[PDB]
């Protein structure tokens, strides 16, 4: 506890546009209900992982 | 029939790489039994056509 560092929650700075955004293969489990049906899906094989 | 144009079967020049190669939607029915299953396919429809 660092009363000069008293911790919050807020957000950060921007890019150059070009971005669709992924995961990796670790908690999937718990954490998997906040965003919606928001994909460009391509069910079939072609890509790998 | 122009005896200095007889026409006969042959191929053509090339580009800069980044090419996948795609159809439309006019004679797919007899014209479609060629390739193979060489796609990267994304059965999910964040597509559209």
């Amino acid at each position: 506890y660092n009363p000069e560092k008293k911790e919050m929650i807020q957000e950060v700075i921007v890019e150059e546009d070009l971005e669709p955004f992924e995961a990796s293969k670790e908690t999937a489990e718990q954490f998997k209900h906040q965003h919606g049906d928001k994909v460009d899906i391509f069910e079939i094989p072609e890509t790998g992982e």
